[PDB]
């Protein structure tokens, strides 16, 4: 039923605005048949807080990070205590130019913000 | 318009998806409709009847949703094939490969793995809309 969407450093920034996607994940999210809590941050004790307490209720998450996606490994840690699915999206396509994919249920890159849509999708049906 | 779906080696002797291939590429099919598209899904293990598909797609300007095999990781020329591609190329894989590495992901415009025979129909879906 609850989803959480995460979100990382560079993603505060972000064509869409703050919040455009916010907005379109929670309606699609709706339409879909769950609700999607859509938490940014810049910083990775807050962003593991979220992890840990997905975590701690087992709730899925959908997971994006910039700058602490090839670096951290305590986001990894982290990711490993995640009981509920865990989908790594990316707006961006990493692959031209992860620590979390090993442990990520699986991953969406390169398809826009339809990314987080899409993973919806995923654990809505599952 | 038209949405090519091919798959590599291995992939009809399913039996990952837990479901076959005749129900996958049926299914596929069946989801192409609403979505309203028509899904060509294909399979061999000659990789060169896969490189004559991507041609084929590439000189059509039509989008894939690639699935190799074991050619995916190996393979040079599918990447050269794949590089002729104008329309989207969208990887999918049934497991999470992360194999770490893939010829296919920094040309293909996007990649979806380990999210079963669905990351197929979430490839489609991605087509219909964009």
């Amino acid at each position: 039923l609850i989803v959480n969407v995460i979100n990382g450093p560079n993603l505060g920034r972000l064509g869409t605005t703050h919040d455009e996607l916010v907005a379109l994940i929670e309606r699609e999210a709706a339409e879909l048949g769950l609700k999607a809590v859509v938490r940014q941050s810049d910083s990775e004790a807050q962003l593991l807080d979220w992890i840990h307490q997905a975590a701690d209720a087992a709730e899925p998450v959908i997971l994006n990070a910039g700058g602490l996606t090839h670096t951290s490994v305590a986001l990894r840690n982290a990711c490993a205590e995640l009981s509920a699915p865990l989908i790594e999206v990316h707006i961006s396509n990493v692959h031209a130019r992860s620590y979390l994919s090993p442990i990520a249920t699986g991953v969406i890159v390169g398809l826009g913000i339809q990314g987080y849509l899409l993973a919806l999708r995923y654990l809505a049906e599952h």
